[PDB]
């Protein structure tokens, strides 16, 4: 059998681990596969899954381009009978898809939260007051806001944490280095950044570096090897959120092999977990 890997671009390492992971487990499971990279644009997306159909694929690993404009292009899958397995990003259609496979963000912000807490009460168990602030990823994306929303429910029910400062880095390290320099002048009160990624807390750990803040704890999200490193070797980043990708990768096609081997039971938004990283 033979399996359509289709990407939404081939221009960011993220991307070319997902794509080539697919590929490399769909062989090991017996199968062929190829690569389609849709280059960030929809129609490119589109006619790939045309001509996937036309050469009579039997199952599609597919990462959308636009959880509304790729909608339509999994419905003709479907159509035409080639089961559909989403990964990473996802789709804004029910019933369409096999599967939606993702990296929880959420919950990955949970965790967060819930170290950012822990962290910070045992350093300042009597302080009425424990200020902070928030850097954003981009804010269009739903990782940014699945990342916040879940740290939020968590620190927001302890009222001596206040956040002061909230403002979008744009996933990005240099960014974050101005943004951070920015709120460090505005809020010298803070003892605490809380970051949507690992680049804007490394963006951010070098703001506090030239600033002399070095008593500011920082947290992140990603489990990028420089943050690791520095939280391994006792820097102000404190910790970070570990994702799998590859897992991720493999889980689609693993579930499309069991598809084709009979199987029809399975749920169609598909949380695949991460795991709190810290010093200890």
């Amino acid at each position: 059998g033979k399996m359509a890997i289709v990407i939404s671009t081939l221009n960011n390492p993220w991307f070319v681990v997902l794509a080539e992971t697919a590929k490399q487990r769909a062989e090991q499971l017996g199968y062929e596969a190829t690569i389609f990279d849709s280059q960030n644009d929809t129609a490119k997306e589109s006619a790939h899954f045309d001509a996937i159909i036309a050469a009579g694929y039997d199952a599609i690993i597919f990462n959308p381009t636009d959880a509304d404009g790729s909608i339509a292009n999994v419905k003709r899958a479907k159509e035409a009978g080639i089961p559909v397995f989403c990964v990473d990003r996802g789709i804004n259609a029910r019933g369409l898809a096999v599967a939606q496979i993702y990296s929880d963000n959420y919950y990955g912000g949970v965790l967060a939260g819930e170290y950012f807490v822990k962290f910070l009460k045992e350093k300042y168990p009597d302080a009425k007051e424990i200020p902070y602030a928030e850097l954003l990823g981009i804010l269009s994306a739903q990782p940014t806001w699945d990342r916040s929303n879940g740290f939020h429910s968590v620190v927001d029910q302890y009222p001596e944490f206040k956040m002061v400062a909230q403002q979008s880095a744009e996933f990005d390290r240099d960014t974050a280095y101005k943004v951070t320099e920015q709120i460090l002048q505005a809020h010298p009160e803070i003892k605490a950044i809380w970051c949507g990624n690992d680049a804007m807390a490394l963006g951010a750990m070098k703001a506090c570096e030239a600033a002399g803040r070095t008593d500011i704890y920082i947290f992140g999200f990603d489990g990028a090897e420089d943050v690791i490193n520095a939280i391994k070797e006792g820097k102000q980043i404190v910790a970070t959120i570990m994702q799998f990708p590859k897992l991720m990768a493999r889980l689609a096609v693993e579930w499309a092999d069991q598809y084709l081997r009979g199987e029809r039971s399975f749920p169609e938004i598909v949380p695949v977990t991460v795991e709190l990283v810290t010093r200890e």
